[PDB]
RNA sequence: AAUUGAAGAGUUUGAUCAUGGCUCAGAUUGAACGCUGGCGGCAGGCCUAACACAUGCAAGUCGAACGGUAACAGGAAGAAG
């Protein structure tokens, strides 16, 4: 049920008094294939190391998205820093389809159906979280009945 | 029952995030060239010189409009081997 995985792996480097040391960063992301969307990007000296830290921080920092079924209740924008994200419910339609860096965050979250097409920035770490402050400001026909209704 | 569907990647820097161009994955064509090549069905086939052309053919048809025997097909009459 834990079913985890990573994005993307990139090195960098600091360039202290004696040389250049790189270091390695991983992102991931969680879920457990019914909402609970959650996240980690940490960094380490090796591979195994900084995948291991991305994980971990993953577990925390989870919170409940609201679909209908196994799609999403309505098409919602979402965007965080430079990234632009825009995505449609389409009710069982083709489904799942889309490129890496944000293909994890949708699959793991349980949605096989809903199209995202990135626009604006691209990057990897910046259009991850566009999904999951998208998915947090998205609200549900059911709990909304606070305001709808009466 | 009927225009119900949306992907990204690479590259500036010691490394990073924006901005921003270039490049690639897709489909398509009245196509060509390179290499190779079994059959069938359907469709397509001078996109440049509206440059110029050999030869045949590409529009004739009515005797039930009319005077007519020029053809060969008979029939009729005549003259002969």
């Amino acid at each position: 049920e834990l079913q985890e995985k990573l994005i993307a792996v990139n090195r960098v480097s600091k360039t202290v008094k004696g040389g250049r040391i790189f270091s390695f960063t991983a992102l991931t992301v969680v879920g457990d294939g019914n909402g609970r969307v959650g996240f980690g990007y940490g960094k380490a000296r090796e591979v195994p190391a900084a995948i291991q830290k991305a994980m971990e921080k993953a577990r925390r920092n989870m919170i409940n998205v609201a679909l209908n079924n196994g799609t999403l209740q309505h098409p919602v924008k979402g965007v965080h820093t430079g990234s632009r994200v825009f995505m449609q419910p389409a009710s069982e339609g083709t489904g799942i389809i889309a490129g890496g860096a944000m293909r994890a965050v949708l699959e793991v979250a349980g949605v096989h159906n809903v199209l995202a097409k990135a626009y604006g920035s691209t990057n990897p770490i910046n259009v991850v979280r566009a999904t999951i402050d998208g998915l947090e400001n998205m609200n549900s026909p059911e709990m909304v009945a606070a305001k709808r209704g009466k």
